This record gives C-alpha cells, structure tokens and sequence, in this order.
C-alpha cells in the first residue's frame, strides 16, 4: 500500500511507502484523530523480537543483510538475552541507534542534519560525579565556543527498572524560577517546580532573574546529587535589538546551547533514561515560546510599551508587533556573537528539502504538523503549505516521567 | 473511552464524551495519523432509513422531545415516504436545525461560537439559474447588511440522481479574476485562475483588470450552468489602508466584505445539497495573511517590505514577518474604519476557546481540528495554540465534493 502527500503551494507530490514499517500506535483510531495531544522493566519475553527487528535495520543499513556477522550477532544477541535477561549494544549499533532516533523524531524540524551527530558513549559511568564529568564535557564539545555541533551522551540503560541513571534536570542548562510571597514569579515560570527541588536538595539560590540552575544526576537508581556546571562553560548571550537602544535595557540574555536531558531514548529494545542530547535553537524557540508565552518570561507587554503601541485593543496587533521585533533582537544578538543560531525561514526550508530528500532515498519521512510549523508567521514558511504523514519509528526518543514521581528515596 | 483534552497555558481539562457519538472516519489509524492532508452515485433506500432515523432521533432529542408521539410518527412518516418515494423531504424546522449543526460540527471552523445565529434560506422550490441568481443576491445583500454582517445559508434542491445537480460552480460568491499573462506572471489573483479561464470560456468578457469581480457560474437541475453577473451594489468593497503609513494607500489594494464559500455540500439525514452557498464574516489573517501574502496568492510582501526599506537580503532580519504584521493591521483597520465587521485572529480564537468551554459544558464535546484552528501568523501567542484538541466528524456536516467541470455532462 502506497500514501501520497501534496505540496499545496509547489502541487509537488511524494508517495510514502515507509509508514508500513511503523509498529508503534499513535493515539489515533479511524473514528478519531489525536494528532494535537501533547502526550497520546521489560522481559526477555518481548526483547528478542525488538532486538531482531533493529539488528535487521543495523544489517540492512550497511548492507551486511543475511551475512554471517549478522546472523552470528543476532545469535549472540538471543543466547546473552536468555542469559542476561538483556543485552548490550556494540558501539557501532548504539552509534545507528542514536542518529536514527533523531532521524525518526517526527516531531523535529532539524532533522536535516541527523547523520552528523557526536555520540558520546558514557555506558561505563556508575557515579553522579561521574555523570557530571561527562556532561560537562558535553557541554564543552557541544559548545565548541559558539560554533554549536550536535552530540549526545549516552548513559547506562535501564536494567531492573530500581537502577535508573537519569538527568532531573529537563534541559542541561536552564534559568531558576522563583515562585514570591505576592504570587509574581522570580525568572523562568517554566522552571519553578524543578528549582524548589534543588533549593530542597540544598542548592544555594541566587533568586536573580538569570541564575543557571545546577545539575541534578541520578546514577544507578540512588538518590540524584547536585553539581554546579563550571560558569565558563555556559555560553550566554546578551540580547538587544539592532534598531532599539532601549532593549539592552530589558536586561534579558539567553544561554546557547539547547541540550535536552529528560526523555529516553530506544534502541533494539533497550532503554537509554539518561540520554541527554543538544543541538541549536531555532531563534523562535527562545524569542517566541520562551520569552512570549503567557506561562513564560512574558515580556510581550514590556517590549509593547517601549515601542509605544496602542495596547488598548488587540485588534492594533501589538501583540504580534511586539513578537516580531523580539524575535528579531534574538537573532541579531546571536550571530553578532557568532553564536550558531536558524532562522524559521531558513529551518523550515531546510526541512523540505531533508523531507523530499528522505522520501525518495528512504520511502518517506515521518513529520508531525502540529509540531514542525513555527509559533509565528507560520502560512509564510513552507512547511505549512506541505501535507505531512504522522507514524512512530525505532529506534525512537520517548517521553517518561518526571523521575521525582516515581523515585524510590533512599535517605 | 471518554476522552480529556488539556489545556497547557491553563491547565484548564475537558472531558469529551461527544465523540462516541461519531459515524464518519477520520482518515487515521491506530498506526498513521492524517491529521496535516486536506483531504483524507447515490444513496440506496438501504442506507438512506438509518441515517434519517439517527437525524430525527438527535433533531427530537434537541427539542426535548426523544421518545414522544411526533417523535414515533414522524419517524414512521419519514420511513413510509423512504419506501415509496425513494427518498424524503425534511420539515423546515429540521432543514433550519440541520444547517444550524452543519456548522457547529465544522470541525476545522474557528467562527462557531455563532453557530445557533444562522439565517437559513430555503431555496428548495428554485427550478433555473436566473432563479439561483434570484436567491443568491437576495442572500448577498442580506448577509451585506451595510456592513453589518449576518450570517446566512441559501439551500437549493437536494440532489436526485446525481444528473439533475444543481450546483455553484464559483468556490465562493465573491472572488476576484486571475489572468495569466504573455509575460509569465499571474495578474489578479492566482488562485482563481483557472476558473477565470472558464468563465471567459464559457463567454465573458473578462476586463482583466486586478480586482475583477468574477461573475456567478450557476447550474440548475444538472443543465448547462449559466453566466450572472453580481450586482455591483451589492458587493461591499474596503479600500486598504495603513493607520500609520501614507503610502499604503498607493499599493491600489481592496478586499470584499463577504467571505461567502459556495462549493461544498451540505449533508442532513443521508439527504445531500450539493448548492448551498454560506457566509458570515472574515476573520483578519484570512485575507491578509493567506489572500494576499501566500506565494500561491498576491504574494505582495515584497513589494510592501520594499516601500518600508527593510533588509531583504537574508531571511534572518524577519522582514516578511514584518511585513506581514502591517499588513494585517491595515486590513483590520480598513475594514473597522468603514464599518464593515471583521474579526482579528486574537478576538476569535480567544472566542473559539469560550465555545469550546461551552460546548464541553452542554453538550460533552466539540470536534475541532487544531490543524485548521491555529491562525496562519502569531500562532503561540493565541489561546487555541496550547489548547489539546480532538478531531471527529459528526453529522449533519459541510463536505468537499468534486469541481463540477470535472464531472458535467454537457
Ligand atoms: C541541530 C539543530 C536542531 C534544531 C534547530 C532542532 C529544532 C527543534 C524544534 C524547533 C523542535 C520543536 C520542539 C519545541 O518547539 O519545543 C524540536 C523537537 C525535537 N527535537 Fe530537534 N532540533 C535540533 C537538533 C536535535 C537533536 C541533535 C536531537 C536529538 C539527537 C533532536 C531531537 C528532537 C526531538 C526528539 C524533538 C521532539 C520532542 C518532543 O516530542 O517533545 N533535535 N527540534
Ligand atoms: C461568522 C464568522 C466566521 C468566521 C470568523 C469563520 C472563520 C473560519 C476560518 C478562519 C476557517 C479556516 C479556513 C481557511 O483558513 O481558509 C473556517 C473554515 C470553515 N468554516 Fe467558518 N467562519 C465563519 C462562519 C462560518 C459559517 C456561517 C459557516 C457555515 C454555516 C462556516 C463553515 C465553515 C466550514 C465548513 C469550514 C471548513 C471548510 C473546509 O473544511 O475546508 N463558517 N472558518
Ligand atoms: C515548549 N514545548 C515543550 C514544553 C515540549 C517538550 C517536551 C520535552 C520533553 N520531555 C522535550 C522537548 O524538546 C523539544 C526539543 C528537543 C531537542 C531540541 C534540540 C536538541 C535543539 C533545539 N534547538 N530544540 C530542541 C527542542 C519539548
Ligand atoms: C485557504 N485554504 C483554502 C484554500 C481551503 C478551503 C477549501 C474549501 C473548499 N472547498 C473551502 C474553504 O473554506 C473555508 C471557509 C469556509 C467558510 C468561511 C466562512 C463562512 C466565513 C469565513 N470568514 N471564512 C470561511 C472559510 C477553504
Ligand atoms: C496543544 C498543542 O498540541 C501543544 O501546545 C503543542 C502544539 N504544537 C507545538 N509545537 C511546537 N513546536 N512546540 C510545542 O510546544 C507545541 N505545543
Ligand atoms: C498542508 C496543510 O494541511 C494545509 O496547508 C492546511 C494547513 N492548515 C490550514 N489552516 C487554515 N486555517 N487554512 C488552510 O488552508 C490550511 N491549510
Ligand atoms: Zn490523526
């Protein structure tokens, strides 16, 4: 069975043949589509099958498929599954794993860039303290002082599930936000929840409106441990506008460098819970979600009073006004710092191309609308106007919960 | 099975029930989601019994009258003229709640908190063309009001056997011409630009100017369709200008007041009107973001990013979005300053969401296809963006149906 997707405003056409090797479900059924919610200790029993079905993949990518490395690596795989109960990856399979996990993020508009991933392979960490090392060298490789690479830092997989490595941390740097006594918030409204448990586990707070918030790493299922990144190895940038004056005056900056650090990451069956991943931001991530979103730093109203607009009525569209001039102040604050940073323009017209590109060398490329399209001026980029396809491939990036949910506390 | 949807801005959750009650199919499966593709013989007397029952049960239901004497008789009386004639004619009142829920199920409609304020005209007794016309600027200058926008929907006979179609062949009432040119271009406006070819094929005589009022392409009992043209008078124009800048005026822009579509078809109780122009009013970005700034369309933004003298040589000094924030201001402004009603992108979604409360309230849910919801610029900084939404098709509802000169017997 072949699918087709339109181009609306280029009436190009691409048929997808890929979505038949999707197995996982996507929340939707023929009676109901599902495709705007957020979010629609396994046993040798179901492993094997996993296991196969990416060594399978591995084979065929390298055109090793039948041979006998293959079939005496799925050997290996079976006896020490029956043994073991698990398995571990060869550095060439975890290599695979993350990349195509990346390449199968449907939900990802940089997906162009998929195949130039750094892995770093942490499998041999057992400590915090060992964790922390090598997220700081992450962070100094993946920083590269300001010419941004790609990487990941792949830690131990997920044994009896009472073992867990995790980075509590959603992103490996962020700013602290402060809930105060009269209901205002101190920095990033995003962030209060997870600052309270670090003030908690005894970090000393600054309480400014910028303060990196410091790592806090579980390894081996014992009790997560605070590490302050060394402040050298946190590239931030200034922000001002290149026409207004006034808008260093905000006071704002933004760190470089996107890392996130909460999901899993799946490979063959195995369960990477720490697995923290960076690349670059896409200028609308920081200056419209980030600073814009009414849950946010919220600076729509400041900025709008500072151009002088006629915030009486919406219908002045200073809202938009005011989006525009701030996303515009973050783009220029990052390239004069020779800061690696994409325009939504440039992102997304890049995503058509990786699109057309991974439909014809691979049957398709699975895209999730709702997600691609930017927060703003989104009918004026090209993905809006393209016909998307939503399946779910391994090796894959999923979600889990937040681990101070689920952790056993020691003491 | 009963279903929440989360809103993440507010935290605000939904329980929808309503979607139990869906017949239809998304085009989804447990494995894909077709959620992003715009589009994923007639009916027996087999098929045509269930689906008027299911109409009358819910239309009784409404009416607080599920299980009563009328209820059980016209429910017998609908099956009794299924088996002879066919097929069946609806009550005016089912004809006016029918339309009415077309609507409020358009699960891609962001305008729905409305929907109960329908005007309908019943047009079921028009047998030509001239009287489609007849109808059709009756509903023009209704829906007009002076400005004053009323929403309106214009039912013609339902079809037949599929030969005696009456159809619009306009997609909406009021469109302006797209000429090709010897040049390469596109004068007027692109999307249109094949049926401007049409209608000169079919004999009129197209000023080929920018802004050309098409004229109405109306067929009658599956005849020939026939060429009308709208009176001037009853098609209100605003000129576009800039509160701020002077020479926006120079540009030579206008839109029409009336977003009126004309070629979809209407389904109530398996019953199938392919002629059943409707109207309310513009939302902003509708003309501004979308009729003016696509690349298939106007696509003036150069230009206008010209006359501002901003930095068009890289993508990152976000002219276009510049750009495209003036020009939405003009089109509010213009159109607020002539008195002609027009909605920005914040009030209506900011509706949408009210609706949306409501209708969890009222009625257990409300199908809603954020794809479609989400306005074409600013999207984040508008409520419906973090608001979850789930998609299901209900009847009665509006339906795509094929181009009428792919399918015309001449
Ligand atoms: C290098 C430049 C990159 C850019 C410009 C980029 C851009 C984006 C953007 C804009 C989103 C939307 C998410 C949001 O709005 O919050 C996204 C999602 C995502 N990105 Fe990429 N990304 C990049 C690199 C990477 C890398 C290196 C990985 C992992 C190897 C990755 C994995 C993902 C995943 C898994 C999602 C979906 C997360 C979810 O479902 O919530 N990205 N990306
Ligand atoms: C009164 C104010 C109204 C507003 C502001 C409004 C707004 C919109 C918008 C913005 C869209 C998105 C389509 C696009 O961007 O091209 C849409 C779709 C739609 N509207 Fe509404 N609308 C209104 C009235 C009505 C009425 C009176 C009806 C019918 C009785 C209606 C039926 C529909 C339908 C069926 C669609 C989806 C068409 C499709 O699936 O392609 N609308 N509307
Ligand atoms: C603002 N929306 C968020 C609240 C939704 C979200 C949740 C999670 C998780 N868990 C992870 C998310 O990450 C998206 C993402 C992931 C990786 C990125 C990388 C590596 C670079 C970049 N520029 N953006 C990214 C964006 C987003
Ligand atoms: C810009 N995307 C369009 C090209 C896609 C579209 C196709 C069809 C059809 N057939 C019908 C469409 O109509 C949407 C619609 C329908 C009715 C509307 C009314 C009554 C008012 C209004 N302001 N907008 C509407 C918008 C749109
Ligand atoms: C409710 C909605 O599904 C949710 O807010 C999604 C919509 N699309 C998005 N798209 C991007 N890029 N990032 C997001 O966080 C979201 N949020
Ligand atoms: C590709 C995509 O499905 C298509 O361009 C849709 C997306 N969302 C839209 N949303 C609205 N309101 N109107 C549209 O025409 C479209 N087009
Ligand atoms: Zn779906």
């Amino acid at each position: 069975r072949f699918l087709k997707v339109k181009n609306w405003e280029t009436d190009v056409v691409l048929t997808d043949t890929l979505h038949l090797k999707s197995t996982l479900e996507t929340g939707c059924t023929e009676h109901i589509c599902m495709g705007s919610i957020m979010l629609p200790v396994r046993t040798k029993d179901q492993l094997f099958p996993l296991a196969k079905e990416f060594l399978d993949q591995y084979y065929s990518s390298i055109k090793r498929f039948g041979s006998k490395a293959h079939m005496d690596r799925l050997e290996e795989v079976n006896k020490e599954i029956e043994s073991t109960s698990t398995y571990q990856l060869k550095d060439t399979e975890l290599i695979y794993g993350a990349k195509h996990a990346w390449r199968n993020a449907s939900r990802c508009v940089g997906r162009i860039q998929w195949s130039k991933l750094q892995v770093f392979d942490a499998r041999d960490c057992t400590t915090a303290h060992g964790m922390f090392n090598y997220i700081c060298n992450h962070v100094k490789y993946a920083t590269n002082k300001g010419n941004l690479r790609s990487a990941i830092t792949i830690f131990p997989q997920r044994t009896d599930g009472k073992h867990d490595f995790r980075v509590w941390n959603s992103q490996l740097i962020r700013y602290a936000g402060y809930k105060q006594p009269d209901g205002s918030t101190l920095g990033d409204p995003a962030n209060v929840q997870f600052t309270e448990i670090c003030i908690q586990q005894g970090w000393k707070a600054p309480r400014g409106r910028f303060d990196v918030l410091p790592l806090l790493l579980q390894a081996n299922g014992n009790d997560p441990e605070l590490f302050q990144i060394p402040p050298e190895l946190v590239l931030e940038v200034p922000i001002r506008h290149p026409k207004f004056d006034w808008f260093k005056d905000l006071g704002l900056k933004w760190y470089g460098l996107p890392a996130v650090s909460n999901m899993l990451l799946e490979i063959g069956g195995l369960e990477f819970s720490a697995c923290p991943f960076s690349g670059w931001y896409m200028g609308t991530e920081i200056g419209v979600r980030d600073y814009c979103d009414n849950s946010r730093y919220n600076i729509l109203e400041e900025v709008a009073k500072k151009m002088d607009l006629d915030m009486r009525k919406t219908s002045s569209l200073w809202k938009d006004q005011a989006l525009v001039e701030i996303n515009i102040a973050v783009l220029y604050s990052f390239q004069s710092d020779k800061v690696t940073i994409v325009d939504h323009h440039s992102a997304t017209e890049s995503f058509i191309k990786h699109m057309e590109n991974e439909y014809r060398c691979r049957g398709g490329c699975p895209a999730d609308w709702v997600w691609i399209v930017p927060p703003m001026s989104g009918s004026i980029t090209p993905v809006f106007h393209q016909e998307m396809l939503n399946y779910r491939l391994t090796p894959s990036f999923e979600y889990q919960p937040d681990p101070w949910n689920t952790h056993v506390w020691k003491g």
